[PDB]
């Protein structure tokens, strides 16, 4: 249930870009799909509405985030939030290296 | 080919064809050997992933099967068919991968 299969959970990417908008103190409710989708467009990948916003509220679900005069987001549990940015700088590694393998070995 | 990051069926496509292209793709072993590529990585393909990757390259015909067999019979060796398309995938897939590779990368110096 955790953040693979293949290559790394979509919404496992995106809920350590959350994570770090939440400590910068920039995580709002306002133009988040905006911002998002505004980091990106230029290596052609457009998050969609739906997989941001169960991003989201994923992280509220598993006790990480907390609602706060728009909506500001900030820690419930930072602990928690601290040890899963650990676990996907592990999985994006490892994504790096399984690119290269192939990059490698095909080319 | 793609759509966030590279489909997994497309990468391993692109193995089969160099694996081809290393007059290698044997009928027989395929399944253990994709497995034993990617075991140290954390990705260990499923039967149904590397088939259909195996049938969708003959479907499209960029491969086509033989008969051959070494010492101790005949056993299956997959060829290129047109290998013309067999390399523009590889072509494809390159700007795939490398775009891949970035994504990762803003994502690890955007985060840590």
């Amino acid at each position: 249930r955790s953040s693979t299969g293949f290559l790394v959970k979509q919404r496992a990417f995106l809920k350590l870009y959350m994570i770090t908008m939440t400590e910068q103190e920039r995580l709002y409710g306002l133009k988040l799909l905006k911002v998002l989708q505004s980091e990106f467009k230029e290596i052609g990948f457009k998050p969609n509405h739906t997989e941001v916003y169960r991003s989201l509220h994923e992280l509220l679900d598993d006790g990480i985030l907390k609602q706060i005069e728009v909506v500001l987001y900030q820690f419930k549990d930072y602990e928690a939030a601290k040890l899963y940015k650990k676990q996907l700088k592990v999985e994006l590694d490892r994504c790096k290296k399984l690119i290269e393998k192939a990059l490698s070995d095909n080319f």
